């Protein structure tokens, strides 16, 4: 399209941001199926559906029997794509763990991250695996003194640190949003100096807010159907623009680091 | 200030909206206008793009000009001027009266519509004291440089000027508002960013243009721009480091009307 | 080529910051030549021997029949490698012009930049052609406030501004050295990202002191035969540590701006 | 100091690269002395002379009776600046483990980083303490994939993994030399953007190769005392020149994380 007269154009990627969160969310899902390398389990309880656990959730049905999501929010559960996977809210869970004996899972995963999950709640638990999401990304002293990953890796016969990183770039967390926000700024930066280009607009908003503010999991959803960037320019950078989107992307490198406990 | 996805983490919305901007940029531009006439009285100014910053400009030249009008090939752009004292007429309505009238013999001439625009052609059509061009190229980029024909549209004026907008010690492509405010808005999450304790920095963007140009509807690009400028997730404080890094990045945008002398 | 072991590598470009050097001052230098059209002249006067001037004055050669660079430092005459060009020091042109008859150009260009040639001087001259290069590049303040290019065109029937900048980035002045510099440092901070490098050295130095404080012409030049940047990197950069550098070079974009009557 | 004219200054940093270098080592040196909570020991092997080792060798010998620097470079044995510190080639130290008995360390530390030490010859000890340093700084597949850290500790009573990263900017690894380089390359992207600024000039070149291709510790250490950056500029920029260095220089933060074995 043209943009304010025919001697402007208008692009807008087809890469969307939907399509940035599924490439981020299923590289954390890969780097957990090769740590549990076909291991198969009966009961698998998920802490945090946003943003990544929806999908690394559906991801463990194929080895898992039963896969529980578990979240503070229970609006969260409209995030879960398929029925397969059992939503609980907190306090349904510690009441059913208290008052009943049918959560006793043999894997745990706990994506909740920062203020997340208690390392005292994960301690009621013994499963044969035991993944933990590290939320710390490149170095920051805020974000490393409020961290207490080491602290919940108290449980599991097998213990790992799921770290999610960009090659060659900084990010300030693992989180599934903050890598999404840094690949579009980050491809944004190299756009805008692509010849003819005007200027770059990253489609962005505070997402977040839309989820647990406003407790609008479908607005979210419809939020992420939105071009990851529009440009303006003189001539065609369509091209351009896929590439240096689909090279930034490609930077994400997810991995579980098995945490050494011999006892 | 708000809680984010848990109380151990904050979000902060920018005071500085993305609309505050706007204006702080459309002001220089008209008060670099008003530093080149140095006082001069007319009694008929026509200026040619209303938006984004001619809506302002023709207001601050209210105060020395009898009768200011606002020339716009979009007829919807009547919607953009803000004061009932400037008079709107489309390019199709002005071109007719040029022809078929002598009402219009306008003394101050302002192109303010850059790339695409006002032909060379019909500035010829007039005879004014004072011609003011505003160059829409910022630093170097041959694409736009090829499509620019500033030059040849000062070919009017006992008194001819160009107006010239740039960040100091920064790149921006062009020297259009909208250009401006996006790249005040990218430079500012850059530096944000960095802050300590910062997870992730959103500038509040999107394209703002395509609301006026394609959609057709000033309203909803005004309410568009009461949106705060950037939001930030971070542990700790960061609203006076935001607020002072914003302000900075408008404070480098200086605006000029450079003299095309000639006789 | 290995670095503290046999694991790391060390790769110098096959880039020299002479051959920097060479392709920016060479652009300036064809830039001015399609300005002229092709137009011969009986004496040109060119100001300012460091850094582009010197070719730029070899480049007139072809046609000009007498070709003069002017220099406030005398020592200059020492960056001139052709033996065509006549070289003067400021005070010798400005008693030459006083007191005789000799010094007529009918093409002079001011490569001075800031703090250069005064428009004084400029004024008393009287040719077909004037070419002033502006030493601003992007913007900045301190450098308008003190740079008077316009002031400078004065005389010429032909004006001209002699512009350099670099496409889609950042310089803070048009000459050469800045341009150098600017392409280095931009092209190590992309190298830097290519995956397996450690770590990646522009090898940079005050090389203007050589020149003007040291006044040793000689190593400067012998400065400029060194590799623009050196990478420690655990696999092969090479070719893309020559790509990156490449690309960057190409970005100078040099124009002669006509200035209307 | 002037440049070309007296109308430009030339301002060459008070910071040298040595003193950037010095604070470097420095902050390794307090990680490590922290990290030992006072301990004393009879004899501590450090294995790396180059760049912080030889430093970090003068700052053990307080709480340590003997200190031993060892390398595979016999002439690092210059890089050593006290007289008290001990040091062996890679050979001897091997030769003396196999017929002797004098070589029984109860504090080993590690600092070769990549293709350094085989985890082999770190098997051969028994310390009290064993600290390895973690040459990975930020994410790099490459550099990721030829580090072996986590197979180095495999030894000590107690563990540590010396890291050192700059808060909020990308680095490539946590070697002192990448670390200055990376410190006065950013510092000099933020100078040139002073005001009046014409360009910036990091006093760098490929210092590690006097060191190991051309074997001359006297040379390097002479190299190392000139000006981190030269300016050329038209107005002062002496105390923010300083202030841009020391803030870059402030980032880096060195630390040692304990990894506990628990048997
Ligand atoms: N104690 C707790 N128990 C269960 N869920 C929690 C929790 N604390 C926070 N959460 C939930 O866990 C999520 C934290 S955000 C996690 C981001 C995720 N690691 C990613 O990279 O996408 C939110 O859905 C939040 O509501
Ligand atoms: N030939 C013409 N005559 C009158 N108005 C025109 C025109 N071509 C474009 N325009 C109008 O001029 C504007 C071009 S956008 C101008 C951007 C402006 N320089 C700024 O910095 O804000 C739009 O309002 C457009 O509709
Ligand atoms: N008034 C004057 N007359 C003649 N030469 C002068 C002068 N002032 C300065 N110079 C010389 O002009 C040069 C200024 S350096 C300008 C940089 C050059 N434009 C480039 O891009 O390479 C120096 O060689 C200096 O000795
Ligand atoms: N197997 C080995 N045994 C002992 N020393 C070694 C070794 N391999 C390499 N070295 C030495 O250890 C140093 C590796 S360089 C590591 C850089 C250091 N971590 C810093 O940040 O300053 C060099 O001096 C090298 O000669
Ligand atoms: C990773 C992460 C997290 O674990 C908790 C929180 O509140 N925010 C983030 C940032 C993000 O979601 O990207
Ligand atoms: C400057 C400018 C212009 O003159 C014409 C156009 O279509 N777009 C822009 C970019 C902008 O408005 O920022
Ligand atoms: C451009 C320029 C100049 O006009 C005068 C001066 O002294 N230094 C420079 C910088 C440079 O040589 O690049
Ligand atoms: C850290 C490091 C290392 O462990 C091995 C090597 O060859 N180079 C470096 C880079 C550096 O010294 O910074």
């Amino acid at each position: 399209n043209y943009g304010i007269t025919e001697s402007v154009k208008t692009t807008r990627s087809k890469i969307k941001i939907k399509d940035i969160v599924s490439d981020v969310v299923e590289k954390k899902a890969n780097a957990i199926k090769y740590f549990l390398e076909g291991e198969e389990f009966k009961q698998a309880i998920v802490f945090g559906a946003y943003l990544s656990g929806s999908y690394i959730a559906y991801s463990l049905l194929k080895d898992c029997e039963e896969v529980i999501i578990v979240d503070i929010q229970p609006h969260l559960k409209d995030i879960l794509f398929n029925d397969g996977i059992k939503f609980m809210d907190l306090n349904k869970l510690q009441l059913e763990l208290r008052n009943g004996t049918s959560i006793n899972p043999d894997l745990v995963i706990d994506l909740t991250g920062i203020g997340g999950v208690s390392p005292d709640l994960i301690s009621k638990f013994n499963p044969k695996v035991l993944i933990v999401e590290d939320p710390k990304g490149n170095h920051d002293k805020g974000i490393s003194k409020i961290d207490n990953t080491d602290k919940r890796l108290c449980v599991g016969a097998k213990k790992g640190v799921l770290k999610t990183y960009r090659s060659s770039k900084f990010s300030k967390t693992s989180g599934t949003m903050t890598l999404v926000v840094d690949i579009i700024m980050d491809s944004c930066r190299e756009i805008n100096e692509l010849d003819s280009v005007l200027y770059t607009i990253p489609n962005l908003k505070y997402f977040e807010g839309t989820v647990f503010h406003e407790k609008n999991v479908k607005k979210f959803l419809t939020e992420l159907n939105m071009s990851a960037i529009t440009v303006s320019s003189i001539d065609h950078v369509e091209y351009e623009l896929e590439e240096i989107l689909s090279k930034n992307i490609s930077r994400v490198d997810s991995f579980v680091k098995e945490f050494d406990k011999l006892a």
